[PDB]
């Protein structure tokens, strides 16, 4: 059975990871951002909406009960394009292929964010402005899909600053310089890599909720301290101890990898390609997988990638 | 190596689900109610009162579809957590079929109340074919249809417009208000579901019927869901379904392909309707459990689901 390596480019915007990412393309097909669908098949210009609507906030023009049916409604928009990729995709992936010290795979897949970076991720930064409720956060954790074999997060590590100049530089249409939103995603994924590894080393949220491997005030859990979430007397309710438990069950299997983005996009893109060699593998279902899985990959760039 | 039973009971609202629901435990057997305190309190504040309100409010003339929608896609997602989470810590638990159309009885019943395509498909489908949500949404929603797990009955139900009216124009839900037109989109899309999953399993395929738009012969496609599908919006201008939207629907059959659906009629005494449902139950797929202890834990995990979310 012929092998496949997955690998989902991801981690805050402005760092340069699609600029690097082209430069490794142009055996490999390059999923790109569905901008086209954000933009116009999902909706109307959602990254636009998104922002404005998290300013008027920032302004008091609107109110913060408003601003959370808006931004819940367009991070179902902003997901979607993730969501119908995996549900298609999931069939054609069969289990570990031995992954390292094996052989080159006939098919890599460098997808442009995973389904967790809207489902779970920046809803997360979105609470953290005071735009989306916690509750509405666990209602997209709980619809985060089961996480198939050999899925390879590459997260990016820059310093602020540069974060800071490049994002500048790099601005989606509609998109305004939030420095605060900007730090706010920043720490939901310094926690996204420090779950990952809370979990990987032996850790129960259960176990350490009443506050080697993280501590769990470093992990998203730490969010999940929010009142509207807790009883009258604290006991978290249990609707939302079981979407943590799901949290929890989806993110340690993840493999999880960095790429320091401090510097040229050769750089970048050369380092990518040596993270590979320790990234997990799949044998492909079918023999016709390969190629269906090829057309999902140039459909979607198609009439999607903007 | 023991099994269980899972019965979800969905249809309409108002056609008397909860109370033979009721009856037909009260004769083991585990219900998982419907989440109410988590629809007016937990999650979100009134949110019954809100779909209906707003609805009423788009009809009549004092929002407009955007507005609207933006408010009602937020409240499916609500409405539909429970039942999402549930799904997914019951999961890791259900096995393989073993059947019950001539095989042994099972050692736990769970009579769940809905489904969890009734928030993730068939009241986003009522709304999007009120005018109070779009088919992305609704597309985007199927998108995340959990996968679904072996011998997963659900029952829907039958029951005259008539009195399916006057038994709606009775018991006062907490927030809602007699919209008929709601009523009938419900019943459509419900009727739908249930041709869909005929359609499917007949061997039919929604691509090779495209161009046309077992429980009885094979449906005209043009009876199914996917015919809510075919809205300028999804239309690319070679008339095709964009990609997008194409590969929606071809989950939207993986999703329900596999799911055993079953007619309740309703136009009876809630007895009969318990003496009705106690009958189809012999005849529903059964699934053995992973760990044995599963039993316990799939039997505690109902009982706390009970105790916090349900009657409001
Ligand atoms: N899912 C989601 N993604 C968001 C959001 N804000 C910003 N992004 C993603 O960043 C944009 C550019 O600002 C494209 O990379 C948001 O609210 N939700
Ligand atoms: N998810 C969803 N559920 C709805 C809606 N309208 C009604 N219900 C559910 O019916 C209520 C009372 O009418 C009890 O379940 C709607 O728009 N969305």
């Amino acid at each position: 059975m012929p092998t496949l390596l997955r690998v989902y480019i991801d981690g805050p915007h402005g760092m340069g990871k699609t600029t690097t990412t082209q430069l490794l393309v142009a055996d490999i097909v390059y999923v790109p951002e569905p901008m086209t669908y954000w933009r116009v098949l999902g909706a109307s210009e959602t990254i636009a909406n998104i922002y404005t609507t998290q300013h008027r906030l920032d302004q008091g023009e609107i109110s913060a009960g408003d601003a959370a049916v808006v931004m819940t409604s367009a991070q179902i928009t902003m997901g979607m394009p993730y969501a119908v990729t995996d549900a298609v995709l999931a069939p054609h992936i069969g289990g570990e292929a031995g992954s390292s010290h094996a052989p080159p795979p006939a098919l890599t897949l460098i997808f442009d964010r995973h389904p967790i970076a809207a489902l779970l991720c920046y809803p997360a930064a979105r609470y953290l402005m005071g735009s989306m409720t916690p509750q509405a956060v666990l209602a997209f954790v709980a619809l985060i899909p089961p996480t198939l074999p050999g899925t390879n997060i590459v997260l990016g590590a820059l310093p602020e600053d540069r974060h800071i100049d490049r994002l500048a530089k790099r601005q989606r249409p509609g998109e305004r310089l939030d420095l605060a939103m900007l730090a706010a995603i920043r720490r939901v994924y310094g926690l996204l890599a420090n779950t990952v590894r809370y979990l990987q080393c032996g850790g129960s949220w259960r176990e350490d909720w009443g506050q080697p491997r993280p501590h769990i005030g470093d992990t998203l859990f730490t969010l999940f301290r929010a009142p509207e979430l807790l009883a009258p007397n604290g006991d978290l309710y249990n609707v939302f101890a079981w979407a943590l438990d799901v949290l929890a069950k989806r993110l340690r299997s993840m493999h999880v990898f960095i790429l320091d983005y401090d510097q040229s996009p050769a750089g970048c893109r050369d380092a990518l390609l040596q993270l590979t060699s320790g990234m997990v593998q799949t044998h492909v279902t079918t023999p016709g997988s390969i190629p269906t899985i090829c057309d999902l990959a140039r459909t979607f760039a198609r009439e999607m990638g903007e």
